[PDB]
């Protein structure tokens, strides 16, 4: 495929023999995903992203090799020669949504403007996932990297698969519909998912939260529907630039996005024309 063939020994060799110590006291680990570690590789005049781990690996180059878009990150290559698996991707040098969302090492906060921004890209990443049949299964925050122009790249194609229910129920719990946790598969469910992303987009606080009431920041969408409080005094302190108006259209999309009945949601197509409209 039209992916380049690495040696373990250079991927090995360019990871500073796989160092296990984070990237901020000198080491290669950038995240652990599940399948995996992911290092930082300096390969020739670039920095590589690497994961190291057999069936769920020729899966990813299946889906990889159809799922290229500008709001997706790309798969440069693989390692298969001996010891272990090795999937090569873009380096994304401006981290997850997540951790820029929280500040995460004194990184200054997100304007409301570049927020939308995000938001949008994000939602032309998962209508070209949906548009080509692929559910995404895991849908939040930390699985939304950021390139050197904070370009929304969606990652961590692990769960991808190209409504059923089954057995095997998979995602990330503060981020699942309801229909999901039982099972079911349906692009419906990365909807709700990324109805969750708009509110931490909105508010800068984690999906969960145990010493938070409420817990799940999900929970929210009642208090301000029994108007004990509004998006208001929700909104991130951590922006000058929010103004009111374009804030509650996004909360309005959000709102929908979390319908818990999976059919009454927007699909990703409308999600699309209303955070459009906003801008």
């Amino acid at each position: 495929t039209r992916f380049h063939s690495f040696s373990f020994y250079e991927l090995k060799n360019v990871t500073n023999n796989f160092d296990e110590r984070p990237i901020s006291v000198g080491g290669n680990k950038m995240g652990e995903g599940g399948f995996g570690v992911v290092y930082k590789g300096y390969v020739n005049n670039t920095t590589v992203a690497v994961k190291k781990l057999k069936q769920q690996f020729d899966q990813e180059i299946k889906v990889m090799a159809k799922c290229q878009h500008e709001n997706l990150v790309e798969l440069l290559g693989f390692s298969s020669d001996g010891d272990d698996l090795c999937l090569v991707y873009v380096y994304m040098p401006n981290g997850s949504l997540l951790d820029r969302l929280s500040c995460l090492d004194g990184t200054p906060p997100l304007s409301w403007h570049m927020r939308c921004k995000i938001a949008q890209g994000a939602a032309n990443g998962i209508n070209f996932l949906h548009e080509n049949h692929h559910i995404h299964r895991d849908i939040k925050s930390a699985n939304i990297l950021l390139d050197e122009a904070f370009t929304a790249k969606i990652s961590d194609f692990g769960l991808a698969r190209a409504t059923v229910m089954t057995s095997r129920i998979v995602g990330t719990t503060a981020y699942m519909a309801p229909e999901a946790l039982r099972g079911e598969i349906t692009p419906k469910s990365d909807i709700y998912s990324f109805g969750v992303v708009l509110l931490e987009i909105i508010t800068g606080l984690p999906a969960v939260d145990e010493h938070r009431e409420p817990q799940l920041l999900l929970d929210i969408k009642e208090e301000i529907e029994d108007e004990e409080k509004t998006i208001e005094d929700y909104i991130d302190k951590k922006m000058n630039d929010a103004d009111s108006t374009s804030v509650e259209a996004m909360y309005s999309v959000a709102s929908q996005c979390l319908h818990e009945k999976k059919n009454k949601r927007p699909d990703i197509k409308k999600v699309q024309q209303l955070l459009q409209e906003m801008t």
